[PDB]
């Protein structure tokens, strides 16, 4: 293998972090006590996530139900973020075209007064929302609402400048999808390169958000959307499906490997899953972390908000992925998945040439959950063994 070359003054994306979805109409019960601890503290067992994503219900008299666990995430310390999945019923017609329903535009005013007040009823409850998007995936809205390439970019240019309350997410596509995509009529990532190219719309849309559903590696790279200044979140996914038991194995390795390939091939700010507690989530019905939540915790206990992703030899054996970050204490944190069924000795190397004085590594495994041992160093570098289908999070003091 190629040595792993990391390089502190070589960065990318800011990290925001990492999370889920909390949806009690839809998940038949809200989340306890002791879920919402051990979801967002970042202790012995907990899952560290340090994102929220809730529900924007069309009727305002159903708002109170997202509010218990989004006061508890943001006194932990999480952002809290918000998506539609339709207008008010009084706003929104029956869609003739796919969807189940569209917003006309007559009522682009009306309804960004509706995201405007969720924003402000949230302040209200004591839960500053980071951000409220435009519309859950308008380009698979068979059951919800559709919005062409077009809608959206005029609602952001013409309207989103009074959602002042919180600030403004792109659309949010089903799957990033190319935009010659045959398959897409009119989605994907057209939502994204028509804001950058109007001027108010840009001017107007604070941050982007996608699914990952189906997304290839090879769709992950965005340049225009990666250089434009603005984050970009991974604001939905579970992977690889939905069908199987969060603690199926070797099939939980999937969920490191689309974080990895978000990160470092996408520059993507943020990774959030779709329901945190569900039989294929990252916590279980019975409250305990699943594979697939320790595949998360990999990432999210140790790569915290504020966090800069950095230069790092990113496929050193093919199948093995590497990304690594720095926080403003200067530890540099690496994370390696071994998606091969080979194990085998692995060197890293600070190509920025700080000395090392700490190396810790937690690893998760077929056997393994957060397992934690020390690893010896030397100068500017280490080794450590990567075992088959494992992920392997190095904490490097400098
Ligand atoms: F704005
Ligand atoms: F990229
Ligand atoms: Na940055
Ligand atoms: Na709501
Ligand atoms: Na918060
Ligand atoms: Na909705
Ligand atoms: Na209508
Ligand atoms: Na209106
Ligand atoms: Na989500
Ligand atoms: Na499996």
């Amino acid at each position: 293998a190629d040595t792993v070359v990391v390089n502190t003054g070589k960065e990318y994306q800011t990290i925001d972090g990492f999370g889920g979805m909390n949806h009690p109409e839809w998940m038949g019960s809200d989340l306890t006590d002791a879920q919402r601890q051990k979801a967002f503290g970042n202790g012995e067992d907990e899952l560290g996530l340090t994102i929220l994503r809730i529900f924007v219900n069309p009727d305002s008299n159903q708002w109170n139900k997202a509010v218990p666990t989004a006061k508890f995430a943001a006194q932990h310390g999480a952002k809290v973020f918000a998506s539609p999945w339709e207008p008010p019923s009084n706003l929104a017609e029956s869609d003739s075209n796919g969807g189940k329903l569209h917003l006309p535009k007559s009522n682009y005013t009306a309804y960004a007064q509706h995201l405007n007040n969720f924003g402000t009823y949230m302040k209200n409850q004591g839960v500053d929302l980071y951000a409220i998007s435009v519309q859950n995936e308008p380009d698979y809205a068979s059951e919800w609402t559709r919005w062409s390439t077009d809608e959206t970019t005029d609602f952001l240019a013409n309207y989103a400048d009074k959602i002042t309350s919180t600030r403004v997410m792109s659309p949010e596509s089903f799957q990033y999808a190319p935009e010659t995509a045959s398959w897409v009529a009119d989605g994907g990532k057209k939502y994204y390169t028509k804001i950058l190219n109007n001027q108010k719309a840009f001017a107007n849309c604070d941050l982007f958000g996608t699914h990952f559903y189906g997304t290839q590696r090879a769709w992950m790279d965005f340049p225009a959307l990666e250089s434009c200044g603005k984050p970009i979140w991974m604001t939905e996914v579970y992977v690889p499906n939905s069908s199987s038991d969060a603690d199926t194995w070797p099939e939980a390795l999937d969920v490191a490997e689309n974080i990895h390939n978000g990160m470092t091939v996408g520059n993507m700010s943020a990774y959030v899953w779709w329901y945190i507690r569900r039989s294929y989530g990252p916590m279980k019905e019975n409250g305990n972390i699943s594979k697939r939540g320790y595949m998360m915790a990999q990432y999210s206990k140790f790569v915290r908000p504020g966090d800069v992703r950095i230069d790092a030899t990113e496929q050193p054996t093919q199948n093995v992925f590497v990304s690594a970050y720095k926080n403003d204490a200067d530890q540099v944190t690496i994370v390696a998945v071994n998606k091969t069924t080979s194990e085998y000795n692995q060197s890293f190397s600070m190509g920025s040439g700080e000395s090392i004085s700490g190396v810790t590594r937690y690893r998760s495994s077929g056997s393994e959950n957060l397992a934690k041992s020390e690893i010896s160093f030397n100068g500017t570098g280490f080794a450590a063994q990567l075992p088959a289908q494992s992920v392997s999070t190095f904490v490097v003091d400098l």
